């Protein structure tokens, strides 16, 4: 598994390992999904924190307290993002306090390396970019505009979508954490990370699920194209990245310049009844492999569902602990141990039967704390610096 | 306010002491309201849970993990009940192994701590009875049948489905072999006798169903001398309910009015549609205390049926009501936090930061296993 990291990566665009699919890949997959999923644990989405848009947990507690193993890799950076254009009220999370962290910016993923340990384990030095998407679907998919508009910032062609482009590259001199655009917060940190273990064998991955997944596949393309996977002493390290329930990104010219980046392999997770990779409608394709779920073949969920349980990640991740295809008889079964429990996190989705209660993913009293007074205060972040 | 103890419990029917509502008193409701609130705090709803229908706190954790004041009170006994015809009042687990099948937590008993007498003035012995936090799964199709009582009184006519609920008992049953009345009545008597020797208050304290239970409750400890103590004593009994649907008929309440032992506060929500039920032949009992909780400029306006009713609005109503005249208006006469009315429900204005729902454990009860695995893990270490 660490001996095959570089054909799990992506090495032959997973030729002969999705149909059927390869049980090592399915855990690859899946690991790279929890990743991605630590973005929703630690976002703040309650709107009634001071700290509303930002992450709850520091780089340090990070994958302690998102329930993942804190020895394989270790948190170096958050990176947060901000727009300048009319966009649905869910893309960005606006704090209701007086005292609030921020006005303009939201965080918008993390960066995290292998440690030494997690080297020996994945094969090589990793460097992980995870994304962070919403929560939220009727909200956005099927109001949000899709102009197609150039990205000079990522090809100096290719149109791409505006919203998603608008998210990527705005800066703002007058705020507080997005003098420079999230673009250039990722690939600053890539770059050192890059000049720090260039005498190793690295490979950048990239993470991201629903508008993280259409941000993560532009952050990636971007990658490669600028050669930010080159080192300083001539080392091309591959780039890869593992996108879930993803939108579409740019136009043909945008395909066609992902086709020519020979360093770099998209796998993309579609389930079947999802209605978000259908965005958007016109004028716009997908970019990279496909694989094909459908969480409705689980006996475990509640049937019949609806479209956010269609499109939720930790369904995805379930539903790809169990796939056998998307045939009439393919069935479902279990074939890694992932607790099932899980897919409860942040909607009700499983069988009552089940005794796993809903929305579960949730802070003590939901951030608030008793204090010597008496009273109730809201102190739902851990202590570190922006 | 130990000097008075007497007087805020309705010596004198609290007259006086309502409108204008006294300082003294206003606290005191709200004290009350607080223990009747733990109730509810301690209730697992989550049918997911195979201890639903349980306290997740254990009597020994129950004050501090409830947010109130350990060192005043201390719960002697969680009293449990069933029921044996149709009746949401019983909440049933989902799990397999759950831990009952029959009963539910009704409420419990604390007593005064050595250094509770010295605040409260006397060695009470407080009752608090569970109610609901639903109010149209009910209040608009539960039958209203008047029915005897002769566990109580051996002429008044009860509720039917209340007194079921107060009065079944079930052999097989692992918690209510007695019924729910005779769990309460014995752990009265023997903290009656264990503290004939002192000044002795028993208080009864419920909000919505459990209200109804506290008022026949109490009106049951005073008519059959529970209040007595072998030594020949006649300790005074006090009920503190709050929105409260009515109880009996008018030889129930002609049965009240010749308890002179017995004094009970009703605090009723203008805008609550609850204390209406049952809509004809049942009459209330005790003193009445009329709040407006749409008053506040606090809560999101204009509120439903829900946020009329639940207890912490209530609570929130007492500690900052000036009447409900026209010009009445409110203002906080005592500092209570105004987040505790978020914490079963969505009610502050959004502009005040607080969660809505936030009374909730790590998780949901959730725990992580050492293989990274969740289990519902939501109770205290306890034997029931």
């Amino acid at each position: 598994m660490a001996e095959k990291w570089e054909e799990l990566s992506g090495k032959n665009n997973w030729e002969g390992l999705l149909n059927p699919l390869d049980l090592d890949l399915r855990k690859y997959i899946i690991q790279y999904g929890e990743l991605a999923q630590a973005t929703y644990d630690t976002f703040i989405s309650e709107r009634a924190s001071k700290y509303a848009g930002a992450s709850r947990y520091s780089m340090e507690n990070f994958f302690t307290k998102v329930g993942l193993d804190p020895s394989k890799y270790h948190v170096t950076k958050f990176f947060y993002g901000t727009s300048s254009i009319p966009l649905p009220d869910a893309f960005m999370t606006r704090s209701l306090s007086r005292e609030a962290w921020s006005k303009e910016s939201n965080f918008m993923g993390w960066i995290a390396v292998a440690t030494d340990e997690g080297k020996v384990a994945l094969g090589r030095r990793d460097i992980v970019i995870n994304w962070r998407g919403t929560l939220q679907v009727l909200e956005w998919v099927n109001d949000l505009q899709f102009l197609l508009v150039p990205a000079p910032k990522v090809f100096g062609h290719p149109l791409v979508h505006h919203g998603f482009h608008n998210i990527y590259t705005t800066e703002n001199p007058r705020s507080q954490f997005n003098k420079t655009c999230v673009r250039d917060q990722v690939m600053e940190e890539v770059k050192r990370l890059v000049e720090e273990y260039k005498n190793e064998e690295v490979s950048i991955t990239v993470t991201g699920h629903s508008l993280g997944a259409s941000l993560a596949t532009l952050n990636a393309v971007d990658i490669a194209f600028n050669g930010i996977n080159k080192s300083s002493n001539g080392k091309e390290f591959p780039v890869t990245a593992f996108v879930f329930a993803s939108p579409k990104v740019g136009d043909l010219n945008f395909h066609k310049a992902f086709s020519k980046l020979k360093h770099l392999h998209i796998l993309r997770i579609h389930n079947l009844l999802d209605i978000v990779p259908k965005y958007p409608p016109v004028g716009y394709f997908d970019v990279g492999q496909e694989l094909m779920i459908d969480t409705t073949k689980s006996p475990y969920v509640k049937p019949p569902g609806e479209v956010v349980s269609w499109h939720l990640l930790e369904p995805y991740l379930h539903g790809i602990a169990g796939t056998q295809g998307i045939g009439m008889t393919a069935g479902f079964k279990l074939e890694v141990n992932r607790d099932i429990s899980l897919v409860n996190k942040q909607w009700m989705i499983l069988k009552d039967e089940y005794c796993i209660p809903p929305l579960w993913w949730s802070e003590k009293h939901k951030g608030m704390v008793q204090q010597q007074d008496g009273s109730w205060l809201l102190q739902d972040r851990d202590d570190y610096e922006f």
